[PDB]
C-alpha cells in the first residue's frame, strides 16, 4: 500500500531509490523490446533489499520462468514490451512468483485477475509525461467497482457479460467492496501533485519510470515523489516539494 | 437422465402420461401468456407420483416464489411464456426449488448456470412440430463443449470473453468433460425418430408438448416417444414404433 | 410548499391507486382498500367529463386522482378548481404539447408524472412533479415495461448514490438531468419523491413483483372491474401488494 | 470594467499593477503544468493586486498546493495540458475562487453548477486573432439574452438542449444575466480589439504576454487599460492606437 | 513413397535448423548441433547460385535445405538435380506464382512450406509437402506472428482431433481444407508432418516457448551470425530448443 515504485537500470540507481523510499524497484535497460538481461537483474537484486521487480513481453511464457528462476519477486507481464501473443496472456495460475499486470476498465482488470494476477496496475501513455490516460483508467475502474459494489445482486451476471468479466471476480469485489488486488497508478506520473492526484483518485500506489534518473538531483527529486505519495493530502508539504 | 417430460394441463393427460413412461410432467393450461392457475398445478400434483414441474415468465421472481409455495417440485424459466424481464433472469440461487432454463448456445448456458439453473434445455422453436431448431442448439452447445474440453487450459479466459461465458462454468466444464447440468431436448419433437435423433446428437432426455394429445392414441402415441427416448439406438423397434 | 405537497404523497406508501369511471366502482376501489382512486370516462383522449369527476369525489372519502393531457395547463387548472387531490399529467392522454409538460411549480394541487429512466424523472421532478409513476404499456396487461422501467431508474440511482462526488455534474449530462436533483437523490440515498408502478400490472404476483424491484406503490387500471368478481380481485391485489413478502399467502390469493 | 494581464517575474509584475491591472496571472510561458510554485511567490511578493494562477484541468491536487500558496484566483485552464479530459475540479470545495472557460452557455452553467465564481471566453489564446473570443461572447449573450426572455415553463427543455442544470438557467432569467463575471480572453491584441470586446457585453478582459514582447509594454499596456474602460469613447481609443 | 519422405523429416524432431551463406557458417551450425542447414545468399530474390548451395553441401555432413521462390516448378527441379536434401518453397523469396504452389507430389526431393492456420497446412499436404513451418514474420526478431500462427494452428488441431465424425466436412468447407487430410489428423491425433517454428526466434527463451507451445523444433536466420560470439549464441539456442522445461538451465544460457 501507499508506495512508489521505480524503474531502475543499474545499481546506483537502485540504491538511489531505495534511499529515496521506494518499497520496490524495477528493474530494466532502456525494434523489439525483451526481457532484460539477467546480468542486469541480479546486478540490481544484489544492490538492494526492498523487492525487486521484472518484465515480461505479454504471452512469454518462458520470459517469465526464466525470471521466476533467477529468483525475482514480482513480474510485470507488460505491454510496454513488445508482446509477444496479441492473443492469450500467461497463465500465472501456474507460477509461484506473483504478477503485476495492466488494466484499462474493470472487464480487463477481472480477465487478469482470471488469469493468476496478483496486482494491477494502470496502463497510463509511459514516456510521455502526461498523466491523462492515467487518470482516464483510474476513473474508469474504479467508477465500474463503485457501481458493482452497489448494483443489485441478481444483475450482475448481465454486468458481467456487458463488461466481458468473469462473474466471479465481479462477485468478489461485491462481497469485498472493492478489488480484491493491490491497483497501482503508473503512466506519466511526473510531479509531486501527479502521485499525489493518483492516490486522491483511488491508486493503492504509484510506479515511476526512468524520468527520475534525467532530472538533476534524483535523490530529492525520488523523496518529493515518495513523500507526495505517502502524505497526498497535506497539501502545504506537497507545495514545498514541488519547488526543486 | 434418458428421460422424456410431457405438458399436460389435467389430471387424464397426468395420468397418461404417468402410464407412458415419463419421467416427469409439465403442468400448463394452453396475448399474454402468465404461470398457470395453482387450482390446475394442484390438480396435476394430486394425479401422479412422478414429479411436476411448471412454468414461470422470464424474470418473475415472485410467479417463481408462489410456485415454490405450492410444492412444485421444478421451476421452468421459460421464454414461452411473455417475458417479465427483458434484461435480467431470476436469481435462482436464492431457491430452494431447483430451476430448468433455455440455451441456445454455450455462452447463454454458462450464464443461466450462473443464475443458479440445475437443468437446461434447448430452445428450440416449439408448436411448430420442426425439430430444426432444437437440432441447431443441442449441435451448436456440444460443439462447444467438445471445444472447451479439449482447448489449452491458457485459452479459456479469452474464449470465456469471446462466448460471454463466466470463465468459472468453463473451467468446470473442461474438468468434467461435459456440462455439470443435464441438458434436454425441446422444441418441435414429434416423431419417435426424432426423440431417438435428439439423443444420437448428445441431448440428456427431451420434452414434449400437448400435441401428444391432439392424437388419436395419446397413450400409444406418448409411449412411443418414451421408448425411442430410451432404446434410441435400436432402429428395428424406432422403425416399429413409428407405424401409428 | 414542496414539503406539503410531498408529505401527502408519502403517506400512500405501500398503497394501491385504482381506476374508476364511476360512483359504484368508486365505492368498491374504497372497499377494497385502495388509498386512492383514479377518475376517467382508440381516437383523441381527453380530460374527463367534470360530472364524472364530482361523481367520484362524492362518492368517497379517499383522495381523488385525474388525468390531464400533457402540456395541457388549463385542463390541469380546471381541475385544480374542481377541487381534486392529486393530477396525474398522463401519456396515455393524447398529447397537448409534445415538447413542454406543464410546469407543476405554479400549482397548489400536486402532480403525478410518469417516467422511463432516471433522467426523466429528475426533469418532472424539476418541472415540480410530486410523485412519481412509472410509463409501463398500458392496457395490455404485460408488466414487461414496468418492470424495464423500475429497474431502470432503480439501478441508475443505486449509481448516484453510491458514486463519486466530483462526478455527477458529468453523470447529469449524461442523463439530461438537473444535478441538484442527483445531488439531492445521493444526498437522501433515494427518490426524494415517491415512485410507483404502473402498466400492465396484473395479477397478485405482479404487483407483488413491482414492490420486490423497489416500487413504492401500484396503480391498477379498469381490469379489475372486467373480471367476475371486483371486490374479491380488487382487495387480491391490495392484500398482494401490502404482504409482498408472504409467499404463501400470495399463493392462496391466485385461485381467484 | 478590468483588465488581467500575464505576467512571468516581478518586473512585469509592476509594470501591470503600475499599469492598473485589476489583478495578474503568474506564469512561466511538451506537457505544460502548474508554475513553479518560486514564480508565483515571486510575483505575490512583487504586487498588492490579486493574483492569479493557471491549473491542468482536473487537476485536485494542483489546486489545492496554489491555495496553500495563498494564491487569490485559480484559473483551471485548458491552455494547460489537461489531466482529466472528462471530470473538472469540484470547485465547491475550495476555499479560493476559481476561473474556467466557457464557449456557450450550456459549458458556462456546467462550470458554475462545479463551482466556478468566474467565467472567462476560451479564445484561441496566442494567435492575436480576436475571432474565437467574438464566437464565444456573442454565442453566451445570445443564449442569455434568449434565456431572460423565454417562457418559464420552457426552460426545462431549454436546459435539455443546451445540457445545462435548470437551476442555473432560473436563476440567469431571475437575475437578467450571468450570476458571475464573464472576461473575454484570448486574441485580444488592440485597444480597439479590448473595447470591442466590452461593447459585446465581455465584463472585462485577460490579456497575455504579448504585451511584453512589444517596445514600450508600459505604454501598451496602459493603453489596453485605458481602451477598456473607456470602451466608447472613441477618439480616446483612437489616440491610443498609434504608439 | 511419402512414407520415405516424412520419415526422414521425423528424424529432425527436438531439433534446431539454421540459414547459412557459406562454408563458415556452414560448418558453425555444424558444430554447435544443428541437425540441418538452409543456404542462402529490398527488390527481387530468387532461388540461391548453385555455386553457393554446392559449396554449403561440401561442407558439412548434416541435411541441406535451400529455398525457391513459391510456384517455380523450374528452380525446385534444379535443386533436386543439385541433390540437395530438402527444398523449402518459401514465401520470404519473392513469389514467381501467387495463386499456384509447386505439385510437389511429382518431386522426389522432400518439401518443406509455410502456413498461418489449418486450412494452409492441409491445402500444403495435399500438394504433397513432407514438412510445414510457421509463417512467421522473418527479419524482425519479433516472435508474435509465428506464436499466433502456431497457436491457431494447434488450437484448430485440438478443435479437430475431438470434434464429432459427421461435422468434419462441414468443417472442411469451413477451414478451406481437404477433408481427407483433417481425417488423418483426427485418426493420428496430430498433423501427419512436422511443424516447425519460424520467423523472429532470437533469444532461447523464444526458442523455448515455441516448443512450449507445440511446435516440432525451430528454424532461425541469419541474426546469429551477427552476433559476436556465434558458436556460443547458435549452441544456446541449441541447448534451450532440446531442454525448454530446463528454465534453470535456460537462464544461464541468457547472458551470452
Amino acid at each position: 500500500k501507499g508506495g512508489v515504485i521505480m524503474d531502475v537500470v543499474n545499481a546506483e540507481q537502485a540504491k538511489i531509490a531505495e534511499a529515496a523510499g521506494a518499497v520496490a524497484v524495477m528493474a530494466l535497460e532502456r525494434g523489439v523490446a525483451r526481457m532484460a538481461d539477467p546480468t542486469v537483474i541480479e546486478e540490481v537484486m544484489n544492490a538492494v533489499s526492498i523487492p525487486v521487480m521484472a518484465k515480461v513481453r505479454i504471452g512469454h511464457y518462458v520470459e517469465a520462468r526464466v525470471l521466476e528462476a533467477l529468483g525475482v519477486d514480482y513480474i510485470d507481464e507488460s505491454e510496454v514490451l513488445t508482446p509477444a501473443d496479441e492473443e492469450f496472456h500467461i497463465d500465472k495460475r501456474q507460477f509461484t512468483v506473483p504478477f503485476v499486470c495492466g488494466c484499462r476498465d474493470l472487464g480487463e482488470a477481472a480477465r487478469r485477475i482470471a488469469e493468476g494476477a496478483s496486482m494491477l496496475r494502470t496502463k497510463g501513455e509511459p514516456g510521455t509525461g502526461n498523466i491523462v490516460e492515467a487518470v482516464r483508467h483510474m476513473r474508469k475502474v474504479n467508477a465500474q467497482i463503485r457501481k458493482v459494489v452497489n448494483m443489485s445482486e441478481d444483475e450482475l451476471v448481465a454486468e458481467a457479460k456487458q463488461l466481458g468479466a468473469p462473474v466471479e471476480v465481479l462477485r468478489e469485489i461485491k462481497r469485498l467492496g472493492r478489488l480484491p488486488v493491490v491497483n497501482f497508478a503508473a503512466g506519466g506520473v511526473t510531479t509531486p501533485a501527479d502521485a499525489a492526484l493518483m492516490m486522491h483518485l483511488g491508486a493503492d500506489g504509484v510506479f515511476v519510470g526512468s524520468g527520475i534518473f534525467k532530472s538533476e538531483n534524483p535523490e530529492k527529486y525520488a523523496r518529493a515523489i515518495v513523500e507526495a505519495t505517502t502524505h497526498y493530502e497535506d497539501y502545504e508539504l506537497i507545495a514545498h516539494l514541488s519547488k526543486g
